[PDB]
């Protein structure tokens, strides 16, 4: 509707396969403001926050279908993941629960904001 | 020589033209690792630190002559950059001052580790 | 059926955005011949002529659907629009109205033609 | 299920236009392992086996439609055919198939095996 | 210094071998506005002009030494050409025979112009 | 001069890691016609040979300096290789011992032939 936010984040499978620059790509090209960044330590992970009307569905249709075999080419999955186990990321699920993953992860300050062009 | 760090930095210039994903993708390709990123807010920037054996020099090499008009197609600054002002990112200068730049950036827990495969 | 032509365009916001190379690459890819070119001056915008054999449903094909909510990544409104507004094209509606679309664009001269390989 | 095998090959037309890199590649990004190829001589062809869990369906997924008019971008037909006559290549019909296929085509020793990381 | 013009154009080979997508994208993220473009019918060719400061100098290290066997991987003729024959296009030459170029093949009105973003 | 033969190879730190659509793509693309493939079994290895009149000096210059902290960005080396030990590649050295390679590892039937377009 407006300026909502969403939550993504890269599984230690697509970190150790080289992928962080393909995934933030994508999101840059469609239109979507990014808005906080940052890395942790199994195997390590990255976490984002991104900005505008719709992000929630629209995260959803990029990566694909969460299991694999159901997923298309063209989306994350469908160009990338094989089987449910090693599946490359995770993305926010609702516009609620966009909260609970976002302040659960992100201290107040580490959100930053600015106007585009 | 071994395990070597350096520091690159993304200039409001290039944020705002859509190039995170573009250039962490070249550091991925040539084998280097990722262990440390975050935003921060003229306009916002991107930092980040690399590791591996001459991540020094081998930067600098991706990046391109820092005056545009004298850098090389194949290059960051040769296929996005036209003049000195407006000259999309930072990489770091030295063995030394990779220093002064790292530990004036990166607080002591945000720097990750982890072996790779 | 066998040498039909179709119309499309480009529209303010995406000649602005800088995407007129994508656009042309792939009708290039898929095989069909380009036949007419040129620029106009709101904003400024291209104007072109391709022709195959069913160009008219491949075209709308490769575009998606003209809601981005509704498009698919993989096609040129599902990889880089987000509303009905601002959505980057404009694309020949039938093997009919190609006619008026173009007869009212293209003087008889413009329209070239010739063997390929 | 575990460790099945299939077969694709790459028609004249293919092979003709400059797309034996492209096929491949798609084919590395997803994770299968690469296992026998060669060449052979209307015009000539590309012959190769392909190992993972599933890989049977998946190509078949990767490939697209068999009438180009109803395959989808994002797939192989869907990015560079126009009719079913030259339609750039065939991939193995079913875990059956995939046999008489093979063996018909590739001597015991030319299929090698080795261990992935 | 300024505002400069210069002109390129695509012979016969390149259009034929489908590169036209090619060339014009390398000039969209250099950061160059595009000004004027059109087709023409040996075999056909495509006329443009591009426009900032010292769009002359960079026209020419993008597309690479006029003897293919010369030039450099990363620029045009250094990923595409082979022989001086049938070596895919012709840049501008100097801040002068820009126009002698330009004025020869664009009549008043087809130059159009605009401010960017 | 006309017609010359020349042989590449890819080391098993290349296959492992993915690259073998990425190589044999930049060979399609220069315009030189292929000509044989196979695999074989420390680790795996693909084998070629690549027709086109100084299709050796060319090939040379597509790879890059041997010592991968001399190479240009641009090249395959320059964009994939850190050390002299892990450099990705073979090609060959001379319009002479192209043969002494050649015929080493290529029997008779296995080189095909055909015009091209």
């Amino acid at each position: 509707m407006s300026s909502e936010r969403t939550f993504i984040a890269v599984k230690p499978d697509g970190v150790q396969r080289g992928l962080v620059g393909e995934i933030i790509a994508r999101f840059e090209r469609k239109g979507y403001k990014l808005v906080a960044l940052k890395i942790l330590q199994s195997g390590p992970i990255v976490c984002m926050v991104w900005e505008g009307k719709n992000v929630v569905k629209s995260g959803r249709v990029l990566l694909g279908a969460t299991n694999p075999a159901d997923s298309q080419p063209g989306t994350i999955r469908g160009d990338f993941a094989v089987d449910v186990g090693r599946n490359v990321c995770h993305g926010s699920d609702s516009v609620e629960s966009a909260e609970r993953e976002i302040a659960f992860w992100f201290k107040a300050d580490e959100i930053a904001s600015w106007t585009s062009h």
